[PDB]
C-alpha cells in the first residue's frame, strides 16, 4: 500500500512539464520492492490533447522483453497532483484492456524544470497491492542526474544513493508511439 503524500513544487509549471515530449525514467525508489525486482525501463509522454490533461507510458523489461503501453486522461487534485485512470494499449493506441475504476494511478509533480523532473506516484491496479514509487526522470534518456534534481530528492527527505539507476540496462524506447499515443 502506499504511505506518502508527495508535496508538488511550488510554482510547477504545468504547460512546460506537459508539452507534449518525452520523459525517460533514470533512477527510480519503489518503497515495496518485491522480494525478486523487475527490473523494467520506463517512460512517458505528458501533453495536453483536445484540451484533455493525457499521459502515455512505456514499460519495458530488457530481460524478459515484457513490453506494454498505457494512455490516461488525468484529472486535477490540485496544481502538480494528478489522479490518472490508464487504458492499456498496443503502441498504435487500439485498447488492450479498457479503462476501468480500480486501475489508476496517482501521479504527483515533486520538482521540474526544463531537462529534469522528480515525480511520485501510486499504483492502483485491481486487487494487486503495490507501494509508492518515486522516479527521476530527464529529456534525455542515459542522462545522469544533475545538481537540481539530486538537491530535490534531498529536500524530500529521500536518500539518492538508495534509488536503482536504469542506465546501465540495456533499454531502448520507442519515443515515436509515446507521442502519438497522446491523442488515443
Ligand atoms: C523504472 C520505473 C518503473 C518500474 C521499474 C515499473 C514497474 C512496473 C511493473 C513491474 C508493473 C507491472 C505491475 C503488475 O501488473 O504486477 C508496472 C505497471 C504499471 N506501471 Fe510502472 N514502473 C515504473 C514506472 C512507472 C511510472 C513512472 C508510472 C506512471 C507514470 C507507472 C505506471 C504504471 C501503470 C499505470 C502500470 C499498469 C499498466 C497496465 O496494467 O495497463 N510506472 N510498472
Ligand atoms: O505485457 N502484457 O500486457
Ligand atoms: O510500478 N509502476 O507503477
Amino acid at each position: 500500500a502506499c504511505t506518502k503524500n508527495a508535496i508538488a513544487q511550488t510554482g510547477f509549471n504545468k504547460d512546460k512539464y506537459f508539452n507534449g515530449d518525452v520523459w525517460y525514467v533514470t533512477d527510480y525508489l519503489d518503497l515495496e520492492p518485491d522480494d525478486v525486482p523487475k527490473r523494467y525501463c520506463a517512460a512517458l509522454a505528458a501533453g495536453t490533447a483536445s484540451g484533455k490533461l493525457k499521459e502515455a507510458l512505456y514499460h519495458y523489461d530488457p530481460k524478459t522483453q515484457d513490453t506494454f503501453y498505457d494512455v490516461s486522461e488525468l484529472q486535477v487534485e490540485s496544481l502538480g497532483k494528478y489522479t490518472a485512470n490508464f487504458k492499456k494499449v498496443d503502441k498504435n493506441g487500439n485498447v488492450k484492456v479498457a479503462v476501468t475504476a480500480g486501475n489508476y494511478y496517482t501521479f504527483t509533480v515533486m520538482y521540474a524544470d526544463d531537462s529534469s523532473a522528480l515525480i511520485h506516484t501510486c499504483l492502483h491496479k485491481g486487487n494487486k497491492d503495490l507501494g509508492d514509487l518515486y522516479a527521476v526522470l530527464n529529456r534525455n534518456k542515459d542522462a545522469a542526474a544533475g545538481d537540481k534534481v539530486k538537491s530535490a530528492v534531498s529536500a524530500a527527505t529521500l536518500e539518492f544513493s538508495k534509488f536503482i539507476s536504469t542506465k546501465e540496462n540495456n533499454c531502448a524506447y520507442d519515443n515515436d508511439s509515446l507521442k502519438s499515443l497522446l491523442t488515443k
